[PDB]
């Protein structure tokens, strides 16, 4: 029974999504973290039936969600909850939300697992270029989208039998410099690839738990669509479309399937790597146009 | 109908073994590209029996081997080989082994195929360091080693359909500096490197093909014992499992799943990359004890 936790869904649209459905395909059991905010509209729509025809499986078959859960990356423990949130409309009729608090949640409902997904990113100032970032927004970036990684791996590996697996998702911007991925969002993925090298270090030799990251191509979801800089998404993604070394649309289900092989046994010798998932637009230098 | 061609196989001792018995565990019907001064022997081993046990698949599967052709990178088309190899002892009983040759033979016998496993390296200056290796020798790697790659790719990218896959075998010594992988090696393997990521271009965009390499860690082959240097390869293991992130031994069939996934269309969106597949060894910078 292999049963993964999805931190980072809201809909969809995204590649988190993309993953759950990928997994499926496998037979194992989905979790999903639902950031507060959005957790109640998500139930509605579920419930309403707005998904179903996106929970059907090539296979002919339905997608398989064990639970849903509130979660906020922000939020390492209990006493970390602030008075504005503790107070917040959308927290007030929710509990047992932060990091700890769901991995612990989780254990105690159906046991442990053996298969984990970061899929979340979120900066302020995306909008604005690095150099107007300002140091509470660079600083918001970095603990919502890398540090979340690290608190993620520190609490969940006490739920998590040996040889299970974790990836999270990158953008080469943190390679490369893309003019319109702001707000320190470049800063934050170019940790989180460090990070993951160092992770898979202290995981690996303490744990035998592999960790992976998976850099992914443009794709339209809800955090793109809010980096406008017709929006930087649509840039990205035509300019993909045209130069890449494979023209054809990048799906979510195409860094599903790989981050499914990521997080089986299937690749037992591959750790702390970065994997890229962009129909190779990557290796492009200058373009033909 | 998979039919994957594997060329570079001569026992089972070596990687091209370890991906065809996991490519069998997914019913594709396999080929071997035997080089052919080790064609009898390999051919007498097998009718009598000494590889059974090698081709027993865990599920009790038994190894479907297709067929077992004598190729030699070293030869584009049939006026390429010299009187010399023409006449040799292990070479006149045998006809049809260039790379023109194996392709068209496979082609007429089988049609076309959509897998294809570049599994080969020879350098006959291997044992010298880069300083004191020749001109001959250099150019020798390069030839078998990196330009067999583009040949190979010239010549069967007419039998392969849309949306096959193409991967070849590298070691980080192109990278970074390993004392000991001598010959032109190392400059064999930087421009394998660099030649996935060009012909990466030209076969997406032109045959929709993928291609890429996967950069192994070390085992204990033929090859890799003829890098006399207790031998470089002993010291390369016992490096490897004491301080890589995972420390456990790195088997033929950790490369062959890997290769499995990347020959498949599961990994569609992936192309001109190096994937390692070392235990994260190469993530490593200063060791621990
Ligand atoms: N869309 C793209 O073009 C690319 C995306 N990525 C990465 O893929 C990952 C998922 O993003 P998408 O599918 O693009 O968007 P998405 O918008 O579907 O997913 C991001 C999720 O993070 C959640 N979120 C924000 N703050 C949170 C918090 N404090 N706690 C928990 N959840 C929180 C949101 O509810 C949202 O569902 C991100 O890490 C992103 O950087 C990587 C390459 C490209
Ligand atoms: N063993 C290791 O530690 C590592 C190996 N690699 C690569 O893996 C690939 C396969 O090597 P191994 O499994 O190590 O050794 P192997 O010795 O079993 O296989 C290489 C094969 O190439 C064939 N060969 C040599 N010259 C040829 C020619 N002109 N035409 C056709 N075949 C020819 C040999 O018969 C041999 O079977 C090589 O490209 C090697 O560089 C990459 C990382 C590590």
């Amino acid at each position: 029974e292999d049963i993964c936790f999805i931190a980072g869904i809201g809909d969809t649209n995204g590649y988190g999504w993309g993953i759950a459905k990928e997994l499926s395909k496998r037979n194992v059991k989905i979790i999903f973290g639902i950031w507060p905010p959005v957790y109640n509209i998500f139930m509605k729509n579920y419930k309403n039936g707005k998904f179903d025809n996106d929970m059907i499986i090539d296979k002919d078959k339905k997608m398989n969600i064990l639970d849903m859960l509130p979660f906020d990356a922000s939020f390492d423990t209990a006493n970390d909850i602030d008075e504005e949130t503790k107070n917040n409309k959308r927290y007030n009729m929710l509990q047992n939300y932060t990091i700890e608090d769901v991995a612990n949640l989780i254990h105690q409902k159906y046991g442990k697992i053996n298969m984990l997904v970061h899929s979340l990113a979120n900066a302020k100032e995306v909008q604005k270029d690095l150099l107007n970032t300002s140091r509470k927004g660079y600083l918001d970036a970095l603990s919502k989208s890398s540090y979340s990684l690290i608190s993620l791996c520190k609490y969940f590996v006490n739920i998590m039998k040996p040889q299970s697996s974790i990836i999270s998702l990158t953008y080469h911007a943190s390679q490369k410099v893309v003019p319109g991925y702001g707000g320190g969002m470049s800063s934050a993925k170019a940790a989180l690839e460090s990070d993951t090298r160092v992770l898979a270090y202290h995981l690996g030799r303490n744990y035998n738990i592999r960790i992976n990251t998976i850099s992914a191509g443009p794709l339209k979801s809800r955090a793109a669509t809010a980096i406008n800089k017709y929006t930087f998404i649509d840039y990205a993604i035509e300019y993909s479309e045209k130069y890449a070394p494979l023209r054809q649309k990048l799906l979510s289900t195409d860094i599903g399937s790989v981050a499914s092989f990521l997080l089986s046994r299937e690749s037992r010798a591959i750790t702390g790597q970065t994997i890229y998932v962009d129909n190779g637009l990557n290796i492009m230098f200058l373009p033909d146009d």
